[PDB]
């Protein structure tokens, strides 16, 4: 029995591995050129601002920061995807169980230990934005220590689902963060991760034209670092139409 | 019916998109500044050499040059993954028949295009190290055009699998490349892409390691440039203790 190839892929080899270190040493070196010289911008997204013509939440002089998800961008969940991929289980009652007791069986993003470690050192403010429960802030904060990544503190450094009214929404924790940080990078595995507008309606071709905009095509791996998941979620759509263009189809002989 | 999660994830998502764009965003600023301060080693490994104490063949005063795989890093083989879905079907004869016949049915990896236009413009060599067939040499040049990463030539900045008597290692075209050229970065989504070190007998497991060797591990983001491929290769190994290492299990209430 083997596990799923997404899976294989993104728990197992060192393809996975080298491509989360290469995206946490781009970051690494733009936070740092942002630390000695910092930027009128933030990278988070102004309220209203749209795809083709971002403007952003400024830099000011608030603290320097860099927001990460958590889930698969800095904190592998490897005891639940080993039960997602023994059981063939979207399973929410499972996953509210996960958040509650899985502390034990969580490990860094291949780089985000250190990652996280130098950006300390460098002086930013390391926060957290997670569609975790706020219920399960305790056992998050915990998973986190666990997978040294350093302390998380509920409405300070951790921002969870729940801590406002907008569900699985980000946006209002994004304005939240920017207005008392500078936030100099954000790093994510979900397009959900950098701004709403890519999620609640827009088609799987639509999403990924979109990533393509060129305002927004220059953020990336240039204060949106991107992390891979090809296991869950938004990447994980599309019937064939959609995944395989039409004036590109082929049939072997 | 959907194709599998990992196309859905390579082929259709906005997430893999902006993983690729992030990667040669990387690579590109990467190269611009050994363009204007010339390094002293290439990124090529030399002959003998170890990940652990890696040592370069020299950049010395050869032309600068970017060496790149070519599947799933530069050109998406969307025609035959879409007939691999369709069939289930590691098929050798269905690939060797869409080596030459697929030239209709692939486009960029996402940023692709246009990074090798600015490569060009900054006075860089792009050289193709593949493991596409010799005697398919035409009909993947017209391909490579068709993705629109202009021109190669077999031989001067293209280099295939039966080019040498080694197979699939690519370490000695590799070697070949860094004799004349001075390499200052190199682009693909296997780890045999960058070092035949990597493959013909290394665990799933080790393989992982490997890139975490710290003197290797720099490299990730730094000159050695990845792409995802959840969809075929080596990344798509190991059993379930492999993927899942036995101090992270956990099971549903
Ligand atoms: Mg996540
Ligand atoms: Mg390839």
């Amino acid at each position: 029995e083997t596990p799923p190839a997404g899976m294989q892929y993104l728990y197992g080899s060192g393809e996975a591995s080298a491509l989360s270190l290469q995206a946490y040493q781009a970051l690494l070196a733009h936070v740092a050129a942002k630390v000695k010289v910092r930027p009128a911008d933030s990278v988070i997204l102004a309220e209203g601002a749209g795809l083709d013509d971002p403007r952003f939440v400024p830099c000011g002089a608030k603290p320097l920061a860099a927001v990460f998800d958590v889930d698969e961008t800095v904190m592998l969940n490897i005891g639940y995807e080993y039960h997602a991929a023994r059981t063939g289980r979207f399973d929410t009652a499972a996953w509210d169980a996960w958040e509650r007791t899985g502390e034990a069986a969580v490990a860094p993003v291949p780089g985000a230990d250190r990652m996280v470690r130098a950006l300390r050192q460098m002086g930013v403010t390391v926060v957290f934005n997670t569609n975790r429960a706020a219920g399960n802030a305790e056992p998050t904060v915990r998973a986190i220590k666990a997978a040294g990544l350093g302390d998380a503190v509920h409405g300070q450094t951790l921002f969870l689902s729940g801590d406002d009214a907008m569900g699985s929404r980000k946006d209002g924790r994004r304005a939240t963060i920017a207005a008392r940080y500078c936030v100099i990078a954000m790093g994510g595995d979900q397009l959900g991760d950098f701004s709403d507008l890519f999620n609640g309606g827009p088609s799987v071709t639509a999403r990924r034209a979109a990533t393509m905009q060129p305002a927004i095509a220059q953020m990336w791996g240039n204060g949106w670092f991107v992390l891979p998941n090809p296991v869950y979620g938004s990447g994980l759509k599309g019937g064939f139409d959609e995944v395989f263009p039409l004036d590109k189809r082929w049939a072997a002989p």
